[PDB]
This record gives C-alpha cells, structure tokens and sequence, in this order.
RNA sequence: AAUUGAAGAGUUUGAUCAUGGCUCAGAUUGAACGCUGGCGGCAGGCCUAACACAUGCAAGUCGAACGGUAACAGGAAGAAGC
C-alpha cells in the first residue's frame, strides 16, 4: 500500500590506512498513488542495512503532490545540480514513456500518463531530486485560481 | 472519424559530482556475405565502367493516290495430257 521501490545501489570506498572500507549506498522511493512521494538515500556497511535505512528515510520527509486525475495539469521543467527533467501532461496514451530512475518515481507517484524526459548528466539521485522538486513546484488549477481570482 | 505527442545503459577515479567524447539497445535499404530453405500472392533486380560490343528484333502503313505488274489464287483471253 505504501508503494516502495528502490532504484539503484552503489558501493563506496574510504581508502583507510589499513586498506579500503567498502560501504554501500542505496536509493529508494515511496508513495501510494495519489501524491505523497518520498525518497531516501541510505548508507551502511551492507546492502540490506543500506536499503532498510533508505526506506526508513523515505518514510519521513514525504511531500505530497497536487496531481490531476492521472497526470499533471500543465507541463513543467525541473532543474537540479546536473540534471534537467521535462514533464508533459500527455493525456490518454495508455501509459507512461519515462526511462530509468524516472519511470520508477512516477509509477510510485501514481501518474499513469506523462511525457517524461531527462536532459543532462543521468545521475539517478540527481534526476530523482529534480523530479521531486518539479513536482513540488507544480501547482494545481484550484490553487492558482484561489490565489489569482479565478473568474473562469 | 484526416500527426494524441519524446525512455536509456556502460566507460576517466581509491570512491563523488560535472564537463566531455567513445560504445550499445530501434528502425530502415536497389543491400552484400555465411548457414539454412516448403509453397503462394505482391513488389524489386548493373548503385560500380555515360567501359566496348557478336548476334536477333525493336517504324512501317496506305492499291480507297499513282505508272505498274516480279509475284501468282488464279476464275478467267486462248489452247490442251482431255
């Protein structure tokens, strides 16, 4: 029900005096399908501990979205460290087209139809953060109406 | 009811990010090659040497234009091995 899924796991090194301390880092996302998307990175000495810590971190700091019935109400562009993401409402289209490290996060967010493309360095963590920031910056028509004096 | 519309992955380093190129996952062709190979329908078949060509054929028709008859179906002008 919590719609949890990780994206990639990578191992790191410390290069200590006695050799190398091989640790592990994770990347997980959590959601339900009506917003409430969270992410977690997670570090540990072992892969299972790292992914558990990533899931626990994703459990908190969960930010909601103002999604339409199955997509966004407007195209959006998200920018981050070295990754740029473009989202288009893409009505019907019997599904998404997004690629790695991005299709996972929206299938977690629950939006079935969306045109998602990534320009720039394809760092999973950076593209996920860019997508989260773009979703946060996205605004709903009801919100903009109440802000601006709808009169529509 | 007549363009409703987009995927990424690996690689610099003890590990990170970015820049940056390289490679791969798709279609597609007048395709060639290797292996294999049953049938039918449709389409295609010198991209290179506008290099050179044996041979045969691709533009003749009209006698209702004409002088003509080489023909010859020759009835028929004539004759007959009858």
């Amino acid at each position: 029900e919590l719609q949890e899924k990780l994206i990639a796991v990578n191992r790191v090194s410390k290069t200590v005096k006695g050799g190398r301390i091989f640790s592990f880092t994770a990347l997980t996302v959590v959601g339900d399908g009506n917003g409430r998307v969270g992410f977690g990175y997670g570090k540990a000495r072992e892969v299972p501990a790292a992914i558990q810590k990533a899931m626990e971190k994703a459990r908190r700091n969960m930010i909601n979205v103002a999604l339409n019935n199955g997509t966004l109400q407007h195209p959006v562009k998200g920018v981050h460290t070295g990754s740029r993401v473009f989202m288009q409402p893409a009505s019907e289209g019997t599904g998404i087209i997004a690629g790695g490290a991005m299709r996972a996060v929206l299938e977690v967010a629950g939006v079935h139809n969306v045109l998602a493309k990534a320009y720039g360095s394809t760092n999973p963590i950076n593209v996920v953060r860019a997508t989260i920031d773009g979703l946060e910056n996205m605004n709903s028509p009801e919100m903009v109406a109440a802000k601006r004096g709808k009169s529509k």
